[PDB]
Formats: C-alpha cells, structure tokens, sequence
C-alpha cells in the first residue's frame, strides 16, 4: 500500500511510496511489533557471487536514474563491466563517484539519525589502498583534523578497503575514534565512562599504559587486512576539547567536566551494492542532549544527577520532587553554553528535531518518504515538546545502508 | 519464536512466550514497522454469528482455566450453554464473574498502559440493565462519586449493554467523563481546552449554555440504545478539582490554573468474547506528566509553556537556552505538589515507571510476557532518566481488549 503519516501537532499529512523500494526485513510481524528492540538480528549484517550481481544492478540503477541517465549507455556498458568482473572475481570495484553516492545514501537512509538534513553534504575520504594498520592510523588523523576544523566541523567517512573472503577484514576495534577510559576501582566504583571498562582493558591487555584518571582519551585499536591490531596515540593537539561550565551557577566549573568534540562512530558496516566496507569511521557534529543526558545522566554512564542535584540544593528525599529532571535541565544548558561559547559546533535538541521535521517534507517531495524510526529520533528529554513526538514516522530499510557487526573480539583468529 | 526483550541500564533478560497467544494484527509487517502510527486500521473496531463461536469458546477457556478448572464439567457445561445460547439469538450474555474477568483483563491487556500494575484492583460496575439516557447518567454520577472517594482515587469501570444490531448503541459521546471546555474567539484565538473546541459546540448545538470561561466542566452527552443524546450536567460537588500551586514560586497561584482530579475516558469499546461493549468508562489516577506536559504544555492545548518562563525570568530569545524545558520541570514539580497536599491519588512518572518494569517482571514471571508499546510507555519528559526507555518492550495484541472506535457524531442516523 501507499501508507499515509499523520503529525498531530499540525494535522499535516504525507504520503509514503518509497516503502515500495524497501528490500530489507524490520523484525516486525503482522502479529509482534519489535520497533523497540535495540540491536534486531536484521539491523546487524558472508555472502556469495550469484547474490552479488542483483545488488550490483539493484544499486546501479538508482546510482545512474539519479545523475539523470537512466538505461543510457553509459549505464547499460557499467552494468555489463560489473557483470563481468562479479564473473570473474566473484567481486567487484565502485567508481569513486558510484562510492560516494552510495555512502551519502548509507547515511540518507539511516531511519535513526536524527541530523540527515545535512545528508548531501558529506566529505568522503577513500582509503580503498590502504594496507597496513600504520596507513589507517594515517587516515584516521586526517579525518580528524578535517572533520574538526578548528570547532567548525564537518561531517566525514573514511572507507577502508571492503570485505572479501572474511578472514581480511579491516577493523577499527574502538566503537568510536574519541571515547574517554572506564576503569573498574579496587573496591567496585568506577572511574570514567563505564561504558567502556572492557575495550579500555583489551588496550591494557595489548600493551596499553593507563593514565587511570577520568577524561583519558582511549588509543585507537587498528587490524588491517585480517591482521591482529596495533595500538596508536591520537596526537592529543589533534583531540578538541570543550570544558564545561555553566552561564549561572559558577560552582558548575568546579565539577571538572568536558567533553570531546567529535562524535565519529568507528564500529557499524557499510554496505553498498551488495558490498560490505567493515571499516568506515563516520563524523559529524553532536546534539547536546547526548552528551548532557545520555553519557552524563544514564546509570551506567557518567551519573552526575546526584552531584549536580547536591550542589543545587534540591530536594533529594522524595522522587516526586523530580530533583532529577530539574537538575538535567541545567547540565544540558550547560553543554550547549560550553560547546557554543567556544565555537564547536553543537545542536540542540529543538534546532534539530525541527531540521528534522523540515527534512521529513522535502524526503517526502521529492522523494516519496523518509525512513524514522521515532524511538530513536525523540530526543531523550523533553521528548513532547519537540516535534518529532507528534510525527507518525514509518520505518523501513533501504539500501545503502550502515548496519551493525558483532564485535571483533569475539570473532577473530588471534596470535 | 521464543524471543527474548533486553533492559539495557540492568543488563535483565526476559523471555516472552504470551505473544504465542497473541491474536491480533498489529500494522507492522516483515518490511515496515507501523509502532509509531497513532491509530492503526486494527487498534480500532460489524461481527456476526458463525464468528462468535470461536471468540467465546476462546475466552471461556481462558476463564476456566484460570480459576483452576480447565476442561472440567463446570467449563463444558458452560461451553455447551454458551453455544446453544449463540445458535438461539446469535449472541450470548456474560455471567457477572465472566464480565468482571474479561474487564479487568481488556486492561491487563493494554500495551499503551503504564499504570497496569493495578490491573486486578479494578471495580467493576455491571450496567447492563440500562436502558435510557437518564439511567446512564445516574450510573455515570456512581460511577465518579465512588472513583474519587474523597481524592483517595479507587479505579473502576462501568459496562452499558452490548452492541446488538448496530444501529442500537449505548455510547458516551464525551471522549473524557469530565473535561474543559474549548470555545474559539472573535478574532481566532482559544479560550479553555483547544482538544475539545469541536465537542464543546455540538454541546452547544444541542442546546448547552456555556459560561464561556477557562476551566469549565462539560456537560455529558449520552445516547442510550441509539436513540439521539441527551445533555446532563455533573453535579459539581462530584466533580474534584486541585488549584495548581507551587512549593516555591509564589507567583504560581496567580497563574490561576487547576485541573480535575478523575481521569476517565469514556469514547473507547470494551471487547470480551466477541462481545462488543461500546460505552464502558473506565478511570484511574494521574500521572503528573499527563496534566503539566500534554495538557498543559503540547501547542495545540493549554499552551503556557511562555508564560511560565516570562514569569521564571527565562532567556527566551534563543532556543538552546532551553528555556522551554527549564519552565517544564517547574510545571510538573507544581502539578505533583498541588495534588500531593491536596490528597488527591498522584503518580510521578518516576515512580510509575519503576512500578512498570516491576509489573513487567511479574507478568513474565507468571504469564509468560507482557505486551508493550514503548512508543507510549516512556514517559514525554526525562525519557531516558526512567528505566522504561532502557526496556526493550514486545508489543503484540490479546483479548480481552480495549478498543477506539469512531466518534459517534460521524456515524448516527439523526433526526
Ligand atoms: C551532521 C550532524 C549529525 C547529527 C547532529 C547526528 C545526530 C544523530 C543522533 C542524535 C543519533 C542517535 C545516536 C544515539 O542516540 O546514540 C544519530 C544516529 C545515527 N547517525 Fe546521525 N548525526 C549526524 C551525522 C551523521 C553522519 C555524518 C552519519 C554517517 C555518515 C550518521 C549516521 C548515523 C547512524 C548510522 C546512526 C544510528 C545507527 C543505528 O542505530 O542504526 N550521522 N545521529
Ligand atoms: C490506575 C491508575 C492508572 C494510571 C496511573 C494510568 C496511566 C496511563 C497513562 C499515562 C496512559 C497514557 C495515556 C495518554 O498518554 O494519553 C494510559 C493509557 C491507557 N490506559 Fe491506563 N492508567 C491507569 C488506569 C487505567 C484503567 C483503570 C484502565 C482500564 C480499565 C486503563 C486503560 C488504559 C488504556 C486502554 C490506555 C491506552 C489506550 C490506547 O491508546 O490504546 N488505565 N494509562
Ligand atoms: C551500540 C549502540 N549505541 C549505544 C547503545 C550506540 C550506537 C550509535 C550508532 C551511531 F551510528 C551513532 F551515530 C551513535 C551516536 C554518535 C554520533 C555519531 C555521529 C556521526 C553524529 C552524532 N551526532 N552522534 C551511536
Ligand atoms: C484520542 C487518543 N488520545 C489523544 C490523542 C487519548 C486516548 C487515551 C486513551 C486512554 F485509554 C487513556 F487512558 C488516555 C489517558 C487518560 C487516562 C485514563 C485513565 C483511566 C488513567 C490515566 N492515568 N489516564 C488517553
Ligand atoms: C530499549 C530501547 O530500545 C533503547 O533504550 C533505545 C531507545 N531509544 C534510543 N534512542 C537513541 N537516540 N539512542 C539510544 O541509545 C536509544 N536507546
Ligand atoms: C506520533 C506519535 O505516535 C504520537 O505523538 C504519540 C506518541 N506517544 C504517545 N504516548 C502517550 N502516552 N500519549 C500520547 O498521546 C502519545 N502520542
Ligand atoms: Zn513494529
């Protein structure tokens, strides 16, 4: 069917079609709605030659029907030259043209990113000749300087060379290039982010030496072409920094916060024609509520609302005196005041779930709807005062797609 | 399949067979999720006898087999005599235990309930020797005095006959049992509740004196065995209020708002056996967030989120002040504080919150799975400082069930 989305903040009402292209399969059935499980076996991706050439053609089509020459010559000798090189190497190349349209794709398709209205203009990176762990340290610097721009950033992806028989695999092993250390303490608490107690003791294991503080930035942990991976230092000058501090209450320095920059996920597949690329860093720039309640508020992250309540002077007996909430509010002023006083570029949460929304109507213009999926796009607070909670958002998968891989620690043939 | 749901703050693993039950559709299939879809073709509900066998047998074998008597004598006695009734009239009435059952189940069943950890306390009161407006009014006042219980709110439901033909229909027409009043002005603005201005002029047109004021309590509109509606005025002494104070701001009382205490919707169908109740108000208590962010704060109601951050002295020229989120938190903690002091029944969305994930693990427990729409569940502030955003939620369909169902007014042969 041709499924109508409702807002019901403003009764507007869009037509979705381009569900029809949808390939991919949700979790959903006619009997369960799975939209709220995490990592779906579906959303997370070996495959053979006879599977490739349909997604060779599948891609190439939309690829030529979108420079303006569909079934043209040039179109149909491509599609012929892919034919016979899938022949015979059971693989094949992209075009650098073909690669960064499928990546700006990838990301125009992600139904769980919030800041796709910046889709058309990413900085793709090709590090298709990369050989050693030594190279994608090498690239991985560069794409750092460049996103960051001196706090002016800009949104970028390196792909390293795709996937062929399994056991070559690039890799980056951090789940994102920046990302501060978790240490577990001698009792039980835990110093940093707790997210990443684990990854910070399998670069001790690899040889790491530990500053064991709080705001260490990780190094990052390289396996090219299958082999087992290297440890190298971002040069710090290259790792921007935004202290936090508050534009009232001044005792908000004295909590000793900052925060990275970047946010530039290192872990998830790119695929594209039916080729997978298992190294593609990818950067923009951040929405505030995920520094502010997501790395600073969960339980299991950084959990400052009782600090941060303390020296509010709230009243932290009863859960009903939502101490919590108004204590979230101010670190997430907070964040956006830092990052902005300091010309790094940050969103907040209503900037972009109205980008957002904007974005939605031209995806549906011009091109028959917008793949969301609306628990991940509200933010996560305020969430009805945004509009984004109002919008009927359909989700569905297609491709170019990122996807999300298993770990490769739990998958690798190691010594 | 077996599947399994995740909390991702606690790491928890439940394991959900009930979806095996599940019955009906939910809007998703296997390439799209339909979980954000206010009103799907299928959470909305003409039936006629050969498919009524099946639904009642199916709903008496959950019945004997759940007061510890499945198959036995007492059950297919009852089977028999449901069938023969079902072949006699082409329906069959429910046994007053029957209908307290299926009752409190429909609300056990309601995946869009966060309150459900109450679902067996429910008073059930069994109108279905009703036969006029008056009748359904005099029912509807019980119904209130014995909910509010002083402010020590209690929860019940009331039952009016079943769907017979079709064109015989006892309905509310009130969506809600007590609700504002919504009036458009001269120029264009909206005085009351802008959700009811639609409603508060059919009350007008056949034949309500409005005193076109802020906060005034509608009249009920009852229609009885498809005859035209009638007007009837809630004594106001049954109708509970709370002036809206803060614990804090002084200039809060001048604000001059308030709310009722009994949340009561009436405008939903009640489905047990096959049987189609369609008038059955049901009320419980608050939760905080209802009242200070839906009804208080969306742009298409009450709307004060400015004035409260004029009055809080509030950066409201840019949007990353977050001003708007900063007078949120104000409104709620004055919202709980007025109904706390009052002693009018009020839930945190805090408390209630962890009172759902402690009714999820029971029900798993106990019954195998607990279907759930987090789209619903989580609450629209402070999302991700409950743990219900962290909860992986399965949402699927079981009977007995509450159903929407179209407005009357777009549906009644008149005159
Ligand atoms: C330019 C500014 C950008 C902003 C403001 C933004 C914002 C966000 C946010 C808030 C999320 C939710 C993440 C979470 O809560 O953990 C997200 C997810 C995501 N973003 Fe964007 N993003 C940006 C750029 C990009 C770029 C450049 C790419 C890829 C080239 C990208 C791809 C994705 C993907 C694939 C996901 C979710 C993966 C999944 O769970 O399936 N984003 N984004
Ligand atoms: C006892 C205290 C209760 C609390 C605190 C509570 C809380 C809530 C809340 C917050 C919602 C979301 C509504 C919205 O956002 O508009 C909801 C929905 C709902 N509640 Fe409960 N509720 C309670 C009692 C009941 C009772 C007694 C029934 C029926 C007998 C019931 C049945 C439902 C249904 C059917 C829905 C959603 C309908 C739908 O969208 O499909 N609730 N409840
Ligand atoms: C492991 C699953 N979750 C943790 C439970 C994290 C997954 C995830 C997957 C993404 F693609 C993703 F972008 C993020 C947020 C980081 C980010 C990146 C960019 C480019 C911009 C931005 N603004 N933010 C988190
Ligand atoms: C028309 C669809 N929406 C508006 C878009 C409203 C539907 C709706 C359907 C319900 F069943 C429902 F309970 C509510 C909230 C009112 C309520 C009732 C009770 C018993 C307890 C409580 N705490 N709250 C709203
Ligand atoms: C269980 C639930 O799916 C999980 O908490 C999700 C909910 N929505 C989210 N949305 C965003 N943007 N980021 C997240 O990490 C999550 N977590
Ligand atoms: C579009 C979206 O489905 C709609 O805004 C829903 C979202 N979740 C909700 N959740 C609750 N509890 N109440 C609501 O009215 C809504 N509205
Ligand atoms: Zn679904």
């Amino acid at each position: 069917r041709f499924l109508k989305v409702k807002n019901w903040e403003t009764d507007v009402v869009l037509t979705d079609t381009l569900h029809l292209k949808s390939t991919l399969e949700t979790g959903c059935t006619e009997h369960i709605c799975m939209g709220s499980i995490m990592l779906p076996s579906q959303h997370t991706r070996v495959a053979t030659k006879d599977q490739l050439f349909p997604l060779a053609k599948e891609f190439l089509d939309q690829y030529y029907s979108s420079i303006k020459r569909f079934g043209s010559k040039a179109h149909m000798d491509r599609l012929e030259e892919v034919n016979k090189e899938i022949e015979s190497t059971s693989t094949y190349q992209l075009k650098d043209t073909e690669l960064i349209y499928g990546a700006k794709h990838a990301w125009r398709n992600a139904s769980r990113c919030v800041g796709r209205i910046q889709w058309s203009k990413l900085q793709v990176f090709d590090a298709r000749d990369c050989t050693t762990a030594h190279g994608m340290f090498n690239y991985i610097c560069n794409h750092v300087k460049y996103a960051t721009n001196k706090g002016n950033l800009r949104s970028a992806i390196t792909i390293f060379p795709q996937r062929t028989d399994g056991k070559h695999d690039f890799r980056v092993w951090n789940s994102q290039l920046i990302r501060y250390a978790g240490y577990k303490q001698p009792d039980g608490s835990t110093l940093g982010d707790p997210a990443n107690v684990q990854f910070t003791e399998i670069c001790i294991q690899q040889g790491w030496k530990a500053p064991r503080g709080r705001f260490d930035v990780l190094p990052l942990l390289l396996q090219a072409n299958g082999n087992d991976p290297e440890l190298f230092q971002i040069p710090p000058e290259l790792v921007l920094e935004v202290p936090i501090r508050h534009p009232k209450f001044d005792w908000f320095k004295d909590l000793g916060l900052k925060w990275y920059g970047l946010p530039a996920v290192s872990n998830m597949l790119l695929e594209i024609g039916g080729l997978e690329f298992s190294a593609c860093p990818f950067s923009g720039w951040y929405m505030g509520t995920e520094i502010g309640v997501r790395d600073y508020c969960d339980n299991s992250r950084y959990n400052i609302l009782e600090e941060v309540a303390k020296k509010m002077d709230l009243d932290m007996r009863k859960t009903s005196s939502l101490w919590k909430d108004q204590a979230l509010v101010e670190i997430n002023i907070a964040v956006l005041y830092s990052f902005q006083s300091d010309k790094v570029t940050i969103v907040d949460h209503h900037s972009a779930t109205e980008s957002f929304i904007k974005h939605m109507e031209n995806e549906y213009r011009c091109r028959g709807g917008c793949p969301a999926d609306w628990v991940w796009i509200v933010p996560p607070m305020s969430g009805s005062i945004t509009p984004v909670f109002h919008q009927e958002m359909l989700n569905y998968r297609l491709t170019p797609s990122f996807e999300y891989q298993p770990d490769p620690w739990n998958t690798h043939v190691w010594k």
